[PDB]
DNA sequence: TAG
């Protein structure tokens, strides 16, 4: 372009369950990620047919999946449609957020060939602020200091505007696909629909995600800590 | 406009 921050080597599809919407303060009961190399992308193969069938994950596949116990209770609406509360989070042995937590993602996230690029949807307005707060807290270092991050709404818009209508998760896989995404609101359930999303066109998603990739110390907090 |  020259591309502003070089390739992106992997991919890591983001999805976060919390205690609620923005306004309310929300904390996290719920992290996935899935780390895909961008080679899995340029793999996957055209999207053909009308509909085309749901593309099949990658096989190799760096995943990671936590339950967290919130600081505070989780509104009504969060729990009956993610299925968590904080007391049986706790009942289950659930962690806070912590510094063992962030300890965990650096190591997995090191794992991954660098640099790695967050994608979440509607990540820009929801979870990487979330994340970036929930970070602030510990004293801890930002596990995510060097990577990058992307809002797949964005994307899916370039995307199809490259081929009025709703552009939540859910809509955008049924417009796609034909078909209902399975386990949504839990976090794996909507990481893997996402990454069905971003398999559409996988070459023009990488090519789009190279461009608009941004550091993650950008992201500005969802909401201030004491 | 999209837990
Ligand atoms: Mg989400
Ligand atoms: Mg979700
Ligand atoms: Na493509």
């Amino acid at each position: 372009q020259t591309l502003p921050h070089g390739h992106m080597q992997t991919l890591i599809f983001l999805d976060l369950e919390a205690t609620g919407l923005p306004s309310s303060r929300p904390e996290v009961t719920e992290l996935c990620l899935l780390a895909v190399h961008r080679r899995a992308l340029e793999n996957t193969s055209i999207s053909q047919g009308h509909p085309p069938p749901v593309p099949r994950p990658p096989r190799v596949v760096d995943k990671l999946s936590l339950c967290i116990a919130p600081g505070k209770a989780c509104s009504p609406g969060a729990s009956e449609i993610t299925g968590l509360s904080k007391a049986e989070l706790e009942v289950q042995g659930r962690q806070r957020f912590d510094d063992n937590l962030a300890i965990l993602l650096r190591a997995f996230l090191q794992r991954q060939p660098q640099p790695c690029c967050l994608v979440a949807h509607n990540g820009d307005r929801y979870d990487f602020p979330l994340l970036q707060t929930e970070l602030a807290r510990l004293s801890t270092p930002s596990p995510l200091d060097g990577t990058f991050c992307v809002d797949s709404i964005a994307a899916l818009k370039a995307l199809e505007q490259a081929s009025r209508k709703s552009y939540s998760l859910g809509s955008i896989y049924t417009r796609l696909y034909w078909q209902a995404p399975t386990d949504s609101h839990t976090a794996e359930g909507d990481v893997l629909t996402l990454l069905s999303i971003c398999q559409w066109k996988p070459q023009a998603l990488l090519q789009w995600v190279d461009e608009h990739a941004r550091p993650f110390s950008t992201v500005k907090p969802m909401y201030g800590t004491p």
